[PDB]
Order: structure tokens, then C-alpha cells, then sequence
């Protein structure tokens, strides 16, 4: 059902891909320490938003490693070049981990906005509805990437279309709480915003790989994509969510947010 299964890879091509992927189990992970040691310099009200991040690499982490060794299972090095064997590739699985890691990115987004309340529970309830729909309607046209392109082409303009009125809410919700932000966060939380735009698109541009680039450089360039996209949607945003909550948390006299802060 996948178009990786179509086809035999290079020594170059299969060894580029699986360290694609190593490298970034690494970089999650790295980061993974690195949130959890600035968390107590949180303060209580966002500390939820920095150990959502460790949640958020650990699950990209893993999914990131069992693609890996899901990917040397699957190839063996035959008269020349890998070639499948028993065992399957698929990338089916990160849609999977999205319904989870979405609502995750999604939630510390809203927290850092200082919503409370009912208004935090029903932004994150509409967001988590659209994000769910993308994820599933995307997860239905993959399967059709190798049978039906227009199969695929069809479920992925649905899915645009919950990604669209995703992306709304989320940037009216920061346009429009971004004025409640502390120490100077009001300018960080924009950037945010464009730093999302930007990192969550380039996963559609690699969904469509098999309509315009359906060969085995095309299965490099969409993991190419997707790490990209990883490191840039969940590593650099979360690092930019933990510094704005740090801000905030020193600005609203967090001792410990404060100390942190001054020492660098
Ligand atoms: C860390 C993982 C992230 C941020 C995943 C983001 C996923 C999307 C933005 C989903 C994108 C899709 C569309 C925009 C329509 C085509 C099919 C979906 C899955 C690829
Ligand atoms: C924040 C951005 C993160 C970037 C992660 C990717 C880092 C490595 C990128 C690729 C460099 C180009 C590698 C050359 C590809 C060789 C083609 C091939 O033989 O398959
Ligand atoms: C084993 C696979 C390769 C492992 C590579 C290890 C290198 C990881 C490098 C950094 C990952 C990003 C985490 C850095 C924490 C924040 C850095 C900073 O504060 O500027
Ligand atoms: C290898 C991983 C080392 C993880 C241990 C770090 C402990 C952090 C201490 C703390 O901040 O509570
Ligand atoms: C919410 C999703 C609602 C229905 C989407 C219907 C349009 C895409 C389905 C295509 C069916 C097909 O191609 O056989
Ligand atoms: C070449 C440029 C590559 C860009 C790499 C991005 C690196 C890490 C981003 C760290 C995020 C820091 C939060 C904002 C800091 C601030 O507002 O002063
Ligand atoms: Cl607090
Ligand atoms: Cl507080
Ligand atoms: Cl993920
Ligand atoms: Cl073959």
C-alpha cells in the first residue's frame, strides 16, 4: 500500500534514510533532558506546558526509532542493493502517534496563552475534533497512495480542509490572547505562530511525494521532509514554548524563573 515497498534502494539511499531517522531519535532525546531539568524553573501555572514537551519527545522519539529498526527489518542487502524481505515499512504509524502528539503541541500552546477554565477546555475540545479529523481522513488517503492517486488527492482535501480551520482557531486564539502575555512573550508568541504555519505544512507537501515524485529518491525526500518537519514542529517549538513560559513565569516573580534567567 506504501510506495517504499515498490522498489529497491542504494547503499547511499537505504543508509541515508536510516540515519535520517537515528539522528533524530537523538535530537529528541537530547532535548528531552533539556526540558525536563528547565521545568523546575517553571512556574507552577505553565509547568504543564514544559512536561508536555518531554511527552512530545519521547513519543516522537519512539515512533522515530521503531521506523528505523522497522526499516532495517524490512531490507536486507541482496545481489547489489536492499531489497524487502518479510517483514513491512509503512509510515502509517506516525499518523498514529499524531493523535496523540497534535493534542499535545496544541494544549501547551493554549496554556502559554494563559487560557483558563471553560475557555481552555473548549478551545482544546474544538481543536483536538479538527486535529483528529485531519490525522484520520490523511491516515484514509495514504493507504491509497500506490492503488488510487485520486483516491489520495480526494481524503487529502478534506484533510486540508480540518488543517485550515485548525490552524484558525489557532491563530485567533494567539492573535487575540497575545495581549495577556508577560514579559515581552506578546512578540515571542507570533513567532510561534509563524514557526507552525510553516513546520505543519511541509507534512501535506511530503504526503503528496507519490503524486509528483512516485520513485525511490521521492521515499528519501519524504523522510527528508518529515525530519525536518519533526525537529522544527516538535524540538524548536517546544523549546520556544518552554522560553516563553520561563518569561512569563519570571515576569509574574517566579524566583526560580527569575534566577534561571539571570544566570545566562
Ligand atoms: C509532530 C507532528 C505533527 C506536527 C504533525 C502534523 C500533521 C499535519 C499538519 C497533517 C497534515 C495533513 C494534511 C495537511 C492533509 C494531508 C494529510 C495530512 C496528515 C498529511
Ligand atoms: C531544522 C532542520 C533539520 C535538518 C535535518 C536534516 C539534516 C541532514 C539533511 C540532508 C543533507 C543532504 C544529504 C545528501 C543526500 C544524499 C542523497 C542520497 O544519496 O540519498
Ligand atoms: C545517536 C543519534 C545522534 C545523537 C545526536 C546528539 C546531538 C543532539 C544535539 C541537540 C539536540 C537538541 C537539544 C538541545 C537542547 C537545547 C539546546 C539549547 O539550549 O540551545
Ligand atoms: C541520562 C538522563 C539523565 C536524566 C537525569 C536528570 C535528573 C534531573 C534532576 C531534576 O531536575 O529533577
Ligand atoms: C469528515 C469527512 C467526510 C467525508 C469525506 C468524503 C470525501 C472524501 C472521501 C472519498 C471517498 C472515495 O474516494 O472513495
Ligand atoms: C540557520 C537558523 C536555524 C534556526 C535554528 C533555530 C534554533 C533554536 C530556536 C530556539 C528558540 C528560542 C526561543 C526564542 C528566544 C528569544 O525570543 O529570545
Ligand atoms: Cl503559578
Ligand atoms: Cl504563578
Ligand atoms: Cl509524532
Ligand atoms: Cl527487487
Amino acid at each position: 500500500k506504501n510506495i517504499e515497498s515498490l522498489f529497491d534502494y542504494s547503499a547511499g539511499q537505504f543508509e541515508f534514510i536510516d540515519h535520517l531517522l537515528t539522528m533524530g531519535v537523538g535530537v529528541h532525546f537530547a532535548a528531552l533532558i533539556f526540558f525536563l531539568v528547565v521545568s523546575q524553573f517553571v512556574a507552577p501555572k505553565y509547568r504543564i506546558a514544559t512536561a508536555l514537551s518531554c511527552i512530545v519527545m519521547v513519543s516522537a522519539g519512539l515512533i522515530l526509532n521503531s521506523q528505523a529498526v522497522m526499516w532495517t527489518d524490512a531490507y536486507a542487502y541482496v545481489d547489489g542493493s536492499y531489497q524487502l524481505q518479510d517483514l513491512t515499512f509503512s509510515n502509517g504509524y506516525r499518523y498514529v502517534n499524531w493523535m496523540a502528539t497534535i493534542p499535545c503541541l496544541l494544549l501547551q500552546l493554549l496554556i502559554v496563552l494563559n487560557l483558563k477554565g471553560k475557555e481552555l477546555f473548549s478551545t482544546a475540545t474544538w481543536l483536538i475534533l479538527a486535529a483528529w479529523g485531519m490525522i484520520i481522513t490523511g491516515y484514509v488517503g495514504q493507504l491509497y497512495e500506490v492503488d488510487d492517486i485520486a483516491q489520495l488527492m480526494i481524503w487529502g482535501a478534506v484533510s486540508t480542509a480540518f488543517f485550515v480551520v485548525m490552524n484558525w482557531i489557532v491563530g485567533t486564539k494567539i492573535f487575540k490572547n497575545r495581549a495577556t502575555m508577560l514579559g515581552g512573550t506578546d512578540s515571542t508568541i507570533t513567532k510561534v505562530f509563524w514557526l507552525m504555519m510553516f513546520a505543519w505544512t511541509l507534512y501535506p507537501i511530503a504526503y503528496l511525494v507519490p503524486a509528483f515524485m512516485n520513485n525511490a529518491d521521492g521515499v528519501v525526500l519524504r523522510q527528508l521532509l518529515f525530519t525536518i518537519a519533526d525537529i522544527s514542529s516538535k524540538v524548536i517549538y517546544g523549546l520556544m514554548i518552554t522560553y516563553i513560559a520561563i518569561q512569563q513565569s519570571a515576569a509574574a516573580g517566579y524566583v526560580p524563573a527569575q534566577q534561571a534567567l539571570g544566570r545566562i
